[PDB]
DNA sequence: CCCCCCCCCCCCCCAAAAAAAAAAACC
């Protein structure tokens, strides 16, 4: 008797709201297509289980922090260079200006179709992932450096001159602007910021970001990169062994990790995963520092093993292919 | 919470205002009540709603273009009398259709206190009548400069903390560790505004990634 | 029977927003 009078209240509210805002306005959550999480490979084997998903969610901010040379900028180029290779459409704001374009191309970006801008302001930086954002033609957005992002009264002032929370205003202004033109276009942004220390603070980490709190409330995966040692060929340091944790998480599970080496004029080393995830899957036997392949001896030490895997493509597919099947907690489709 | 009335829950990042929201639509649900979410943040997952116990199938869902449209939601549900649960995720998200016409540096003084100020007006009568509950999530900021008590503000000016009747400051205080997997957050709520009961009282408990909050470890601490 | 003529005066505000950054040996 009520429960009918109810659904026909419900059902004639449901009709205003679609007639007075448009067609998908409100409706079912269940049915809802528009609201599932799709995701793209980080260009890491080890980082795309530690984000549970399988990769960086679309429609979503993403924010990159760390100390100086930890591999921020590598890391989000290896990501456009995946996302081009799967026909998207890439922007690098370079607010830092210190982009090398040869060095893209060595980690296998397509430079003649990555767009990018060196904007003046921070205003500037902001109104064009505005504009990429609402065109629905741009798949990826990096904006490198939060820090480097300066407002135009501070441009057009002195040094020394006082902006009191300036930058964390024009942060907070564009996030609000920003959270729902990336969904409804499903482009992904991803903000790189450095550290700074906080002084007078409790007994906290004194490691803080740049632009103020708005980016770690809108952020659907935060993640520390840090610099944990150096690989050598003998003597010659030719890369950097990387940790990389999941700091935030709203896809799936946080405060996981990643180990990985970034290889200097190469990027980050794909089979060097493959082995470390081949071992701990029990796919690869490594009798002390023997690395053994169903009873073959792939070779001795990591670099050999890594070297076996490149000139036998057939058997590093086999052990992707499971080690994928495996490992993977939350896949999509 | 009291049904008719208007509820604020608040804290930093990451400390399971979104979480500790779906549990309670989940136990509504599980009553019988119709409820809805206006996402304003564009960051629900449908799949981890599922997980806490929420019927996804029957919860109304809306992710509005401006803030202006996310409150006309809010009102057309409350007059409906259909609608038990309203939730509101991130009264930070909600930007006035000025500022989204607008460009990135403009000054909007005022304009989103404004919004907050007309809406509260406008919705408090409708939601009594309709006995209908609205939980608005909000972020937190800081107050820069000469500061008169605590630097921490919430966002969308003063007229949120009068019309509330409930106002529910969350917290991480910790991790729950099975070994060294983290497989969940330790969780403090202090009731800062309280009008149906007295104020100031707190609860710990345990959120558990992917279950919700752990019943049976408040049930142990209880007993 | 016959024919119209002319204007007068204002009234009330509404609402906050945001961090930034190390410095230094001592025997
Ligand atoms: N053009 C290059 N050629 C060779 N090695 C490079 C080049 N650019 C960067 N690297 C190295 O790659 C590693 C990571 O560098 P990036 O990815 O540029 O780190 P980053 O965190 O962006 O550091 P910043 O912006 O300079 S604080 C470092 O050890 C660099 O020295
Ligand atoms: N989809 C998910 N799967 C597993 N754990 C999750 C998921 N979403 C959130 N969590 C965790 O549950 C805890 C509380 O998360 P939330 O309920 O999203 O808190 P919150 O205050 O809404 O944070 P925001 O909106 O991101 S500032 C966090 O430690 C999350 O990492
Ligand atoms: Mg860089
Ligand atoms: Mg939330």
């Amino acid at each position: 008797a009520i429960d009918e009078n109810k659904q026909k209240a419900l059902a004639a509210a449901l009709g205003q709201i679609e007639k007075q805002f448009g067609k998908g306005s409100i409706m079912r959550l269940g049915e809802d297509r528009s609201m599932d999480v799709e995701t793209i490979s980080t260009g890491s084997l080890s980082l795309d289980i530690a984000l549970g998903a399988g990769g960086l969610p679309m429609g979503r901010i993403v924010e990159i922090y760390g100390p100086e040379s930890s591999g921020k900028t590598t890391l989000t180029l290896q990501v456009i260079a995946a996302a081009q290779r799967e026909g998207k459409t890439c922007a690098f704001i370079d607010a830092e200006h210190a982009l090398d374009p040869i060095y893209a191309r060595k980690l296998g970006v397509d430079i003649d179709n990555l767009l990018c801008s060196q904007p003046d302001t921070g205003e500037q930086a902001l109104e064009i992932c505005d504009a990429l954002a609402r065109s629905g033609a741009v798949d990826v957005i990096v904006v490198d450096s939060v820090a480097a992002l300066t407002p135009k009264a501070e441009i057009e002032g002195e040094i020394g001159d006082s902006h009191m929370g300036l930058a964390a205003r024009m942060m907070s202004q564009a996030m609000r602007k920003l959270a729902g033109n990336l969904k409804q276009s499903n482009t992904l942004l991803i903000f790189i910021n450095q550290i700074r220390m906080k002084i007078g603070v409790m007994f906290g980490n004194p490691e803080t970001t740049t632009g103020g709190n708005a980016l770690k409330f809108y952020a659907s995966v935060r993640l520390d990169i840090r610099r944990i040692g150096a690989v050598k060929e003998g003597e010659n340091v030719v890369g950097s062994e990387t940790r990389v944790k999941v700091v935030k998480n709203k896809i799936a599970a946080p405060f996981k990790q990643a180990e990985f080496q970034i290889l200097y004029g190469e990027g980050i080393n794909f089979y060097g995963e493959l082995v470390d995830l081949g071992v701990k899957e029990k796919l690869i036997e490594k009798a002390g520092a023997w690395y053994s392949y169903k009873g073959e001896k792939i070779g001795q030490g990591k670099a050999n093993a890594t070297a076996w895997l490149k000139d036998n493509p057939e058997t590093a597919k086999e052990i992707e292919k499971k080690v994928r099947e495996l490992l993977l907690s939350n896949p999509n489709s």
